[PDB]
């Protein structure tokens, strides 16, 4: 069940398409960017067409949505990272076993703006000055303000302990940080290279 | 899909289903402890029935199936651990980032036993205040494999030129392995949870 927008792969399940500049869905990722980092230099922009990441993201989706009956668990939100990560990221998504501060949990971090993801210590300049940064869907569902040494989300309920948040904040009014705790709750859909 | 074996939820997404003696289903598993866990004795045997944590584990399992061109991915392994671990599991299945340092560590990850008297040991099925020790049954993607190394937060590539392409599992010993050790979650379900004493 792969999205309609994604090209053929001639049976291949594994494929990073480089968008053509100009065209609607190239300009709708750009814009996003753009809204927080109109100062930087976007080199390209590629889709992520990852089917095994995408099926294990769905499924999550799904159970998401049955779990909160309701369908507004997902976000688009950045993730900065280093030039030796990003095949890694294309190929497996995200991983917290791998990751800079985790003062709001140990699990995989993402920003509301572009911006925070173009800082250097997350977007790290390779040798040519290359920053890397994703567009990523994340299933945040219900969530709860994060603090330091958290392995998964808090409980909702102490008294039901197992029953969780799904994601964490550094603040539930205006959120700008989120971090999930559990593979598959983020799907990489876009890279986008640029410079400062 | 949920197996059609499975005791019917009423439209529920978790149940734990209490095994009788004399079925193959309970027998099976008594004689798969029993073989190195002869001392010990049975109080009981659930079937855990977790619809989420099935269809992930299966979505999983079809994909390695597909990608290592074999269905040889799948073992049966034990995990023994302490009381107030066990609702987390039944809900949420093994989570790395919850391990224990094993005693000989061949990477940061989720350990699995061939052998119910590895998990057996105080250690992993800690006696609760009542004396119950508590070990799954765990149906584990293994996949292919290789020895691991304590410092693995992920099994290692099978090409250090192409350092995507992992290995599925680790183990202590490929020849003859006793341990597995896996790095992601829905990489195993835990299908059977056993209540024993001394
Ligand atoms: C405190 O916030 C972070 C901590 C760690 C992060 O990745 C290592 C991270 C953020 S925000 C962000 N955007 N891309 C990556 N990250």
């Amino acid at each position: 069940n792969l999205p309609e927008h994604w090209t053929d792969m001639n049976h291949q399940l594994f494929c990073m398409v480089q968008l053509e500049p100009g065209q609607s869905e190239y300009n709708t990722i750009k814009d996003k960017f753009t809204r927080t980092c109109s100062s930087y230099a976007i080199e390209k922009i590629e889709r992520i067409q990852n089917a095994f990441l995408w099926q294990s993201y769905q499924v999550k989706k799904r159970q998401m949505d049955i779990k909160n009956d309701h369908k507004n668990n997902e976000r688009l939100l950045f993730h900065g990272t280093d030039a030796d990560s990003v095949p890694y990221v294309n190929q497996h998504g995200f991983n917290r076993s791998c990751a800079n501060a985790v003062s709001y949990g140990k699990g995989t971090y993402f920003a509301v703006d572009a911006s925070y993801s173009a800082k250097d210590t997350y977007s790290k300049p390779d040798s040519n000055g290359r920053k890397h940064m994703y567009v990523v869907r994340v299933l945040t569902g219900v969530f709860t303000k994060g603090r330091a040494g958290l392995v998964t989300p808090p409980p909702k309920n102490p008294h039901n302990p197992t029953d969780l948040f799904d994601s964490v904040t550094n603040n539930t009014r205006s959120p700008k940080l989120f971090v999930v705790f559990f593979d598959n709750q983020a799907y990489p859909e876009y890279l986008i290279t640029f410079t400062a």
